[PDB]
């Protein structure tokens, strides 16, 4: 049950996937791909699915909580990231205490609750959506923006912090610590092109984040 002995479940949207920005790019360049050896030797599986908002909402049928069922159930590691689409997107936020699977709350609350019905001795980490500094033509604002509810990315981020405290869930807080700014232009040019995805050598920065964050909280 140590981490280099470890399958580890990575679920997630665009930013697990490995977008480069365009769409393209993919798992072979995602932090996924290079996070096994950094942890000495892990099995590392790429569930991340571009677009995906972890709350339901009626404009699509791809959200963390409805695509959790299809994943692997016997992974000893799931590793939850996303969030960026809810804000962008503008899913309710609702309050803490929320089972609506379409507020953020309500859908962090159930995708705790159901991955440790289905995995009930797997570890669970959650992992804060990183920041953006926006991408205006496809209507995606900054972190620091309000989206169309009025609310900042902040919000959200809060209320995944306040649902995994209930259960208490270790986070690796990637939205504050991840080390790579899309407001840093140096960072953009070579890490985070479009200010929300990551190049090829933003990914492999990544995954070196996540695998001190991984180490820091599971042995």
């Amino acid at each position: 049950k140590s981490l280099s002995e470890s399958t580890i479940c990575c679920f997630g949207d665009s930013t697990t996937w490995g977008d480069n920005g365009c769409g393209g790019g993919g798992n072979d360049i995602s932090w996924t791909s290079h996070l096994g050896a950094l942890l000495g030797g892990a099995v590392v599986e790429n569930f991340g699915i571009k677009g995906s908002r972890i709350a339901i909402k009626a404009d699509r049928t791809d959200s963390f909580v409805e695509r959790l069922d299809g994943i692997d159930d016997a992974a000893d590691v799931y590793v939850v990231f996303g969030g960026v689409n809810d804000f962008s997107r503008n899913v309710p936020l609702g309050e803490l205490g929320s089972t609506d699977a379409h507020e953020f709350y309500g859908a962090v609350d159930y995708l705790i609750r159901t991955i440790t019905a289905r995995s009930p001795q797997a570890k669970l980490v959650f992992m804060t959506p990183c920041k953006t500094s926006g991408k205006h033509e496809k209507d995606i604002p900054a972190s620091d923006e309000l989206n169309h509810l009025g609310l900042t990315q902040a919000a959200y981020v809060r209320a995944m912090l306040e649902v995994c405290d209930r259960y208490s869930v270790p986070v690796i807080d990637l939205y504050a610590q991840s080390g790579i700014s899309p407001f840093l232009p140096e960072h953009r040019e070579l890490y985070m092109p479009d200010g929300l995805h990551y190049s090829p050598a933003g990914y492999e920065r990544l995954a070196h984040r996540i695998a001190a964050g991984l180490t820091a909280v599971c042995r």
